[PDB]
């Protein structure tokens, strides 16, 4: 029909041009500004690029091959075309689970969130993925090695007008294993531990940051009190040079009002010190700390460096059913306080650390943690735009006339979105957002 192939024609045109658009801002961001030039970020770029070679160079030949219904550019490029398409989605695959891998050695490193490869060795891993899935996608469909012995196969090699891609049930298995599948089973498991680490890895100094928040210039809390840093008091009086007075003398510098990151991180492990020996002198909290497991031993320490040893053990009620471990309990009563009333999202979390024992209040709170599953929402949505295809595409091999020729083309289209979705997750990341609208002048 005249309003299918018109309607068809604008909704792949309006796709082609998300796809290009999307990845050169992407790639444009990385390359322009500096504080995007990160390991993980070059990794993105040949993320990015493959997404772009997709939208540049596949899918565009892919849209006339069903608005026509024919193949117009000759066997030479036909056979050229689907060896890019391929290597575009191996190179794909394979970038995610180096991603996934540099992310475990990342976090079981004491760098925690800083990748162990350097900008030079980034560099050789990214050419020595296009290179060999390049061999992997450009040999076995140049050699022919993936050419059918079936008559209706061979009517379509010969035919200069057919680009209809089959396979021998060989080469249908071998390169769907080596390209996709293997990358993809260990990428999974590689990143469900990335995940598992970083929520187990949680500590107070992490929980802090997350609750307290970090601010290189004086401002005021809720209670309405002088405050820098991690939640560092200055000062309970209503003056700005008092609150510096008292600054200058901590730091041992002249600041005028504003702190460093050393600076900051020197007076936080001074308060956190603080907190736990205030804990070990009160009485009333002492035997409290010992009977907690180390999650709840670090909800008692929360509480301790927002309101203080004598306010914290003021509780004496809910105190004794923290004691008792009746959680649900002593939850109720800490619920039933001024203390929720004047930080409701604060005491939220601290009291379901309380209940639960284990930092699922503290999932992906972290801006360190917001990035990693920022990179989990990315090969999860890969799995979901390509896996479906990929299963069809290997159930084709054991059943020949399982599904129809629509529904291979249909569920390759599926995976072909997503070389547009990558650039608006990476919306999630603040650094990029900065950058997109730098260069799209908003
Ligand atoms: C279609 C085929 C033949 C062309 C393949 C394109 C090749 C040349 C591209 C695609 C991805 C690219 C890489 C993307 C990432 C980076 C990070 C950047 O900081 C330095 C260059 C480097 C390492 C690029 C080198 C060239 C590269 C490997
Ligand atoms: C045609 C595709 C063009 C692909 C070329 C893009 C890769 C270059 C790039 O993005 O890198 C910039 C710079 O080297 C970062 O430091
Ligand atoms: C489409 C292919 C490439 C577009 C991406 C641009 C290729 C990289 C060129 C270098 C660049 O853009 O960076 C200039 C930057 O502003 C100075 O630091
Ligand atoms: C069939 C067509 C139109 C050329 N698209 C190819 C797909 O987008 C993906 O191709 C692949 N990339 S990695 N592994 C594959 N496959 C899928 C098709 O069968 C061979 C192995
Ligand atoms: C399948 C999607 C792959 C993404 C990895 C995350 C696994 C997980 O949910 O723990």
């Amino acid at each position: 029909d005249e309003v299918w192939v018109v309607g068809m024609g604008i909704v792949m045109s309006l796709i082609v041009l998300a796809i290009v658009f999307g990845n050169v801002l992407v790639i444009t961001a990385i390359a322009k500004f500096e504080r995007l030039q990160t390991v993980t970020n070059y990794f993105i770029t040949s993320l990015a690029c493959a997404d772009l070679v997709m939208g540049l160079a596949v899918v565009p030949f892919g849209a006339a091959h069903i608005l026509m219904k024919m193949w117009t550019f000759g066997n030479f490029w036909c056979e050229f075309w689907t060896s890019i398409d391929v290597l575009c989605v191996t190179a794909s695959i394979w970038t995610l689970c180096v991603i996934a891998v540099d992310r475990y050695f990342a976090i079981t490193s004491p760098f925690k969130y800083q990748s162990l490869l350097t900008k030079n060795k980034a560099r050789v891993i990214i050419l020595m993925v296009w290179i060999v899935s390049g061999l992997t996608s450009f040999l076995p469909i140049q050699m022919h090695w993936y050419r059918a012995t079936h008559q209706e196969a061979i009517n379509c090699y010969a035919e200069e007008t057919c680009c209809d891609f089959f396979t021998n049930q060989a080469y249908a298995i071998a390169s769907s294993i080596v390209s996709f599948y293997v990358p993809l089973v260990i990428m999974v498991f590689v990143y469900s531990r990335v995940f598992q680490e970083a929520k187990r890895q949680l500590n107070i100094f992490e929980m802090l940051r997350i609750d307290e928040g970090l601010r290189l210039k004086i401002y005021k809390d809720t209670e309405g009190y002088y405050t820098i840093g991690i939640g560092h008091l200055l000062t309970k009086s209503p003056s700005l040079n008092a609150a510096k007075s008292e600054l200058d003398k901590a730091i041992g510098r002249n600041t005028n009002g504003v702190i460093t990151k050393d600076e900051a991180e020197k007076l936080f492990n001074q308060d956190v010190d603080a907190a736990v020996r205030g804990i070990l002198r009160n009485a009333k909290l002492k035997p409290v700390y010992d009977s907690l497991d180390a999650v709840r031993r670090a909800a008692l320490i929360n509480m301790v460096f927002q309101m203080g040893e004598t306010g914290v053990a003021g509780f004496t009620n809910s105190l004794r059913m923290l004691q008792q471990k009746r959680w649900d309990e002593a939850a109720v009563n800490l619920a039933k306080s001024r203390w929720y009333n004047q930080t409701p999202n604060r005491a939220k979390r601290v009291i379901t650390t309380f209940r639960t024992g284990t930092w699922d209040a503290y999932k992906f709170c972290l801006k360190e943690h917001k990035a990693l599953k920022t990179l989990g929402i990315i090969m999860g949505t890969f799995t979901l735009c390509w896996l479906p295809f990929f299963i069809v595409n290997i159930v084709h091999v054991i059943q020949d006339n399982l599904i129809r020729k629509e529904v291979y083309i249909l569920l390759n289209w599926i995976g072909y979105v997503n070389s547009g979705f990558n650039p608006l997750i990476y919306c999630r990341s603040p650094d990029f957002r900065i950058a997109f609208q730098e260069l799209l002048c908003l």
